[PDB]
């Protein structure tokens, strides 16, 4: 019942949209989750922000479970609490090839609607809490590469322009 959505790829000025509330759980809203949860799983990856496939509303899938079945759903997603500092490597589906340390909290208290727009909260650490992280700052138009050197970053750009210079 769903399809998989193309994840767009930096430098595309459509990652640094905004993102905009969700207004109302609506069967759209669900089959766009449902989109989304069908996109991160057809890659090797444990998130996806909605901005990602060029969909400029907050919405965020999460699995980082190691047998892939234990989704999460975070529709208007809000940090509330923010606590201790952490770093991992991190890469994004929208960067992809490019890893970096980014520094950020370690944990974090989330409050958000879940697919069926009922409200829950939850305390996050180590993988969840960063992958949190990632997926409300592309929510924010921020990607990982935001985080490194203008050079680094000038340089993998330059990378992932090259590998599409023959598309359309
Ligand atoms: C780690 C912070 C959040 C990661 C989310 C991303 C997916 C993404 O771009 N979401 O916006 C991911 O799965 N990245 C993967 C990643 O960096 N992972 C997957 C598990 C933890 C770490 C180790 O490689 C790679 C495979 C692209
Ligand atoms: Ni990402």
């Amino acid at each position: 019942g769903s399809s998989v959505l193309q994840v767009l790829t930096f430098p595309d000025d459509r990652l640094r949209t905004v993102a905009k509330p969700v207004e109302q759980v609506t069967p759209e809203i669900q089959q766009i989750v449902d989109d989304m949860l069908e996109t991160m799983y057809a890659e090797e990856g444990i998130g996806l922000a909605a901005t990602q496939v060029d969909i400029h509303q907050r919405i965020v899938v999460i699995d980082i479970s190691e047998t892939r079945d234990q989704p999460m759903v975070l529709i208007n997603p809000e940090i509330i609490e923010k606590r201790g500092e952490d770093g991992i490597e991190e890469g994004c589906l929208s960067v992809p090839g490019a890893r970096a340390l980014v520094p950020r909290a370690a944990e974090v208290t989330v409050k958000a609607l879940d697919r069926n727009g009922q409200e829950y909260q939850f305390d996050a650490d180590d993988l969840l809490a960063i992958c949190v992280q990632h997926e409300l700052d592309h929510l924010a138009g921020k990607l990982f590469v935001d985080y490194l050197s203008p050079l680094k970053r000038n340089r993998i750009k330059e990378k992932l322009e090259k590998i599409k210079r023959f598309n359309e």
